[PDB]
Formats: structure tokens, sequence, C-alpha cells
């Protein structure tokens, strides 16, 4: 009736860099391969900010809208909740908390995404899960990628 | 720029049966899980015959449009085009033939489909195909199950 899951990722850069990329609620095109724009109704970071989302052309859908659930800049966690848009999807909720960790003995990030979403109508959850899960797991292989790239940059 | 694959199904039920479902051009509900109506507008399933695709509630896309290319009773094989509806997908083509294989000392089939599609720009092929190999892993798996259960049901009519 409902899936929950959760995405690991391991990530080769430091954890406050990590936090400075996933913290920006308004700007999660830095690393979300599929957003093209992104707009915030109200104060950019507040937990109830707003924002409205323009993926890229030639995707199934084109448009989220989504609510900053919680942002705590200390335990390192961001929750939202999509509210809107035309992917259909129906009261998905995802976190993602950020763990330090060492990585081939040089310092690194856990990034722990978990979701839950209510499974479509007439669609079971061997049929359906496994998309979400896939595009948080791109979602997560691209923030490695760009988190990894700018810890490579500062030298 | 473009996406290419082939996936592969083992089947455990005998060819004329898979084949029974899959040259269904007209019903793709019988296996293809995403989908809630299939119109097919003049013939029913001869080359060039288009088909307009509803599918169910709450899915990222809700409608496609879809053409037979090749219907093959004897060679077993299955090709079609997309060419509309709001999934977006940009010259995608598919096709599926069916083998004949001896397995374990059991009779069965192989499924085998190749599609190819162009790949969504401002994105890179590693961001999106493997999207179109689950979809397409899902039907197969979804085919093997449709398929094998009426296997069964039709060993249950042993008397």
């Amino acid at each position: 009736s409902q899936c929950s899951s959760t995405l690991v990722k391991h990530i080769k850069a430091p954890l406050h860099l990590v936090w400075s990329i996933v913290r920006r609620f308004d700007e999660p095109q830095k690393y979300k391969p599929f957003i093209s724009r992104c707009v915030v109704q109200g104060k950019k970071l507040e937990v109830g900010s707003v924002r409205e989302v323009d993926l890229k052309s030639g995707l199934p859908a084109t448009k989220s809208t989504e609510v900053l659930e919680i942002l705590d800049d200390n335990e390192h966690i961001l929750g939202i909740r999509i509210v809107g848009g035309d992917h259909r999807l129906k009261n998905y909720s995802s976190t993602i908390s950020l763990h330090s960790e060492t990585i081939d003995g040089k310092t690194g990030t856990l990034a722990i995404e978990s979701f839950v979403v209510d499974v479509p109508e007439g669609n079971t959850k061997e049929e359906t899960c496994f998309f979400v899960e896939a595009l948080i797991q791109c979602n997560l292989n691209s923030l490695a990628d760009v988190t990894e790239r700018l810890q490579a940059e500062s030298m």
C-alpha cells in the first residue's frame, strides 16, 4: 500500500563540504541531474519554505512542488515532502542525513536517504518502488561526483 | 546521444503459450503492468496499425502512441515503435523475439527484447537508460509470471 526504502552512498569528500550542497533547499539542481531550475517562495531556508522545481525537457514529468520539513545544521539532516507536481507521486517524504566516516584513509561522508511514498492504485511494490529507489540512487551518485570534483578542485 | 540495450528472460512455459500472449498487439494489458486501456484503430494487428495506450492512474505519464512494425507468427518476432504520448520518449523503438529451449529436462521459452531510444538532452546516458532497461525487465518478469501461471493452470487440467 505504501513503500519505504533506504538508499546509502559513500562519498570521498568532507562532511562540511557535502552538507554545504545538500543544505541548499533552494538549489537542488546543484546536484540533482533532473532539475532544470528551482524557485523558493519566501525566506529560502526555513522549515515551511515551499519550492517549485522545474524538471528538464524530455522526461516523463515537468514540475514538482516540495515543502522543506526538516533542516538541522547540527545533526546534518534534511527532510522534504513533495506536495504537488505533474509526476503524480502521492504522499512522498524523504529525509537525507549525513554522517562523518573515513574512506580510504582520508575523511569522508556517508549519505543516508530514506523515503516513503504511496504505491499507485493498481500497481504492486514490485512494479513501482525500484523506480523511486533508482531516482534517489542516481541523485546520490550525482552528489558524490559533484562533491568530489569540489573536494578535488580544492587541491 | 542514443540509448541501446537488450534484455533477456528465461520463461518456464511452452513457446506456443508465451507467443500466444506476446503477439497480442491489441492487448498489451495481458502482461504489461502499467497499462489501463488499449484502443486499436482499424485493423487489429497488421503492419502499420497504431495503438493508443492509456497508462494507469498515478504514474508520471498517462498515454502512449505506438506503431506495429513487425508481426511474425512464424519466427515469433514483435516489433513496435513509439511515435507519441506524454512520456516524452523520443525515437523509442523496441523489438522482441521468442525462442524455444529445453533446459533442465523441461521445455521452455527464451524471450529476448532489444530497444533503442534517444537520450533526453541535458541528461547523460548514465542517468537515463537503466530506467528504460528496468521498465522492460519489469515487463519481461511480468510476462514470465503471467505465462507461467497459465502453464500451471493448464497443467492443473490433468483430469
